[PDB]
């Protein structure tokens, strides 16, 4: 039950980032600014970035 915040589909899961703060995701091809690959190390969605201080 993992979907992309931008386009609201959950296909091409090999291109699908997973937030390490929660259970949301993003296709790398939907992300702006540009993202050429899935990174090693942690990625945080914009909802989790709002919780930062
Ligand atoms: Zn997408
Ligand atoms: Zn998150």
């Amino acid at each position: 039950k993992v979907t992309c915040l931008v386009c609201r589909k959950g296909d091409n899961d090999e291109f699908l980032l997973l937030c390490d703060g929660c259970d949301r995701g993003c296709h790398i091809y939907c992300h702006r600014p540009k993202m050429e690959a899935v990174p090693e190390g942690d990625w945080f969605c914009t909802v989790c970035l709002a919780q930062q201080v």
